[PDB]
């Protein structure tokens, strides 16, 4: 059994930060957050939660394929920002929408996550025993930062983006590289949960998101870029039979970097984070989706695509599909 | 290919807060919760992380089957009490047990996690790729719970409990069956994280963990035992070839009742929420690595043992394997 992309879709809330809104906040400006991210704008939720973003995203696949709820067998959604631990966003997505044959879950892999909940999604459908299901991506990074700190505030937006996953004669799925490297992990945190008990040691750390910008900048330039022409060498494509290489919005600078150490032209690697800014495991979908939306990609079978999604635990996941 | 349980493991903190330590904190007594879910103590958190529970599960695991960090091919974790949200629980344990080849990513889905996570890591195994990996089912429910709330404070535990999954020729995975109903999910709830920015409109909500006690008695009575009956209708297996029925520790009279509905002898349910209480995702790996422990489960492919997690969601999943 093989898995393919039928449908994306894409919901960002209404509200639109402009990087000179944040420049009446905090000591930044629109120049400086360009020139080094090319981050413009973002969408900040303003009462929205992850799964009501992801349940607009939910609505939006089952329109375009012509189904309802009852057809899905599983919703998978990735995230780091959670309405709540129990009940799973993927369980409200389930609510909202009335899927009740499918099973629900979320993953937690950060910026991979996407990518890793595809490669999950298509194990299911490679048993055979799952036919249809939904591969979400959903954010609320908003909640996550920290507002009195200029240096990542500024990096991180609101949204949500998915695919249907589906049951096909075609192997889509040509090549696929998860990793992860917990070694790096404090370069990148967000939601520390401390211990809280009559019984447990007082404890006191920092939850909201904090970054280690160099290392992070470092990882993706170096060990992200390696291991993406590596998955390219072992797929059993080349380098230029790659229609598109959709890599984290996480910085426009990293992405000519990177599109420079793989070795393939800047044209083939597409950007939406002035619009977005960084959405973490929303990135990847939102910038399918436009790029669908926009006839880059018909959705046809006709075109080779890398997916690559990296960041917090840290996380690097690389997939190569026929789309 | 397929997969099989080698090695099962299991650690809890050392701190043991017994009936009568809780008689100390709240007006309840040693009588009245062992009557009313089987529940003696259970085992408190002090100083460790769900990742330094799950860490000790895996180093177990690789000490048992003889191996090192550096052969595992996954780390999947499954948890309603993760560390932080980035980096993941698994990613925790991977840099804890140098597991430099390995990915590693949280899976959430409470109670029904450990057994969605393991159908998850078969279909890994299954694909060819990977021969060895670790599914750990681990919680610090201790930092959840409304230690003001004495219906609720006195049923939930700390630990962590899992397996090494290894590739195999021979099939052991006979049968599964996981699903989800989100539109019950207000009666078992924890960890709501409301937005929170200077463009956010905020009212909110109790994030403690609560439960709605006889809707989830009812769900586990009425709704998962006619499930698992079902799993094992659908089954090449009957009824009579289970050598034991393996369920989420969470009430001691709740086991009785759906061995009886699914009309099996109580001798075939162990129990083990008298040392323990409820651990959510850990509660099955934790009994089965006592059943390992005690003998009553070899773990040489001789016996037919059926699985099921159910809980927050709601959840609910059924697995019927070779052991
Ligand atoms: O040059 C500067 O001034 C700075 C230099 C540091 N920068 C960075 C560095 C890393 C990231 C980043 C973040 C994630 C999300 O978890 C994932 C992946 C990446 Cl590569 C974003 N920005 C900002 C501009
Ligand atoms: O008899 C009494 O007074 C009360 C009656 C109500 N009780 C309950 C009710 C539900 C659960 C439970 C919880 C979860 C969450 O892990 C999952 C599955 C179950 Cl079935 C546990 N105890 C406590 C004793
Ligand atoms: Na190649
Ligand atoms: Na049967």
């Amino acid at each position: 059994a093989f898995a393919k992309i039928s449908q994306v879709a894409h919901y960002v809330p209404e509200q639109v930060v402009t990087n000179h809104d944040l420049a009446q906040i905090m000591d930044t400006n629109d120049e400086w957050i360009s020139s080094r991210t090319g981050i413009r704008q973002r969408h900040i939720s303003r009462t929205e939660s992850t799964s009501d973003l992801a349940t607009e995203v939910a609505k939006k696949l089952m329109a375009k394929a012509g189904i309802t709820g009852k057809e899905l067998d599983f919703i998978i959604l990735a995230t780091i920002t959670p309405d709540s631990m129990m009940p799973s966003t993927a369980a409200r997505v389930q609510a909202n929408i009335g899927a009740n044959k499918a099973f629900a879950f979320d993953l937690t892999a950060a910026c991979s996550g996407f990518v890793f909940a595809l490669s999950t999604a298509e194990k299911f459908i490679a048993s055979g025993r799952f036919q249809k299901g939904l591969v979400i991506g959903s954010e609320t990074l908003s909640k996550a930062v920290d507002w009195s700190d200029r240096s990542t505030a500024v990096l991180f937006g609101d949204g949500a983006g998915g695919v249907l996953l589906e049951a096909s004669e075609q192997e889509h799925f040509l090549a696929e590289s998860l990793n992860s490297d917990g070694s790096r992990s404090e370069c990148l945190t967000y939601g520390h949960s401390g211990l809280h008990s009559p019984f447990s040691d007082q404890e006191s750390a920092d939850s909201f998101l904090k970054m280690d910008g160099r290392t992070v900048f470092d990882f993706a330039i170096r060990d992200v870029a390696k291991s993406i022409k590596q998955t390219i060498d072992e797929s059993p494509i080349e380098v230029t039979d790659l229609d598109y290489l959709l890599l984290h919005q996480a910085n426009d600078r990293i992405l000519d970097k990177m599109a420079r150490k793989i070795g393939v032209d800047r044209a083939k690697l597409p950007a939406n984070m002035m619009e977005y800014g960084n959405t973490s495991a929303a990135s990847i979908p939102i910038l399918l989706s436009e790029c669908v939306e926009q006839g880059l990609i018909p959705l046809d079978g006709s075109q080779t695509v890398l997916l690559s999604g990296f960041g917090g635990g840290l996380t690097w996941g690389t997939l190569i599909l026929t789309i």
